[PDB]
RNA sequence: AUCGUAAUGAUUAAUAGGGACGGUCGGGGGUAUCAGUAUUCAGUUGUCAGAGGUGAAAUU
């Protein structure tokens, strides 16, 4: 029936990666970031840039033959934030609204089982 | 020295303490040992123009 890729959406708070691979992830099909859609750094992670990135990703997927994708959303994780960035929701809605078919959705944010020391110092970053 | 007298001679066990013992109970300690993902670094792979960071930037 359908041909599945894997839409690996990495939504940090400074950028948004929309990366579609095969099932294994060893073959990259399309990787469009929110920074390729705007010329200002402050909105590289904007929902608008993520939507444009997703539309370009869907267009590239269609001409290669990918008709459906599984979703692996992730935040920065590690010692940094575990909540996904603002662009991951827009890239997901744009992908679903672009004619690509959606399979399983999962959050794959890296979470330590403890961890290393987090930047900022003992008193945190004072603002 | 022996013998005879005598009701012959030792206070409780403290909701003080100490000790023993019996099933436990603890992220109490020491010495080994076994996980976990994460971080970074490295090796292979895949694409292609940005990535990072910020209030905005810039160093990179
Ligand atoms: C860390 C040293 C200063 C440097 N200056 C330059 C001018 C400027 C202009 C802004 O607006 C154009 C702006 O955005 C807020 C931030 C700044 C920064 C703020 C900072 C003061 C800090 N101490 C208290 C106030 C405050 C508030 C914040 O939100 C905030 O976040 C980074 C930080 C702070
Ligand atoms: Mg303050
Ligand atoms: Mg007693």
């Amino acid at each position: 029936s359908q041909v599945f890729g894997v839409a690996r959406i990495f939504a940090s708070f400074n950028d948004t990666f929309v990366h579609v691979t095969d099932l294994s992830g060893k073959e990259t099909i399309a990787r469009v970031t929110g920074g390729m859609k705007v010329k200002a750094d402050r909105d590289e992670s904007s929902p608008y840039a993520a939507m444009l990135a997703a539309q370009d990703v869907a267009a590239k997927c269609k001409e290669v033959g990918i008709t459906a994708v599984h979703i692996k959303l992730r935040a920065t994780g590690g010692t940094k934030t575990k909540t996904p960035g603002p662009g991951g929701q827009s890239a997901l809605r744009a992908l679903a609204r672009s004619g690509l078919r959606i399979g399983r959705i999962e959050d794959v944010t890296p979470v330590p089982s403890x961890s290393t020391r987090r930047k900022g110092g003992r008193r945190g970053r004072r603002l």
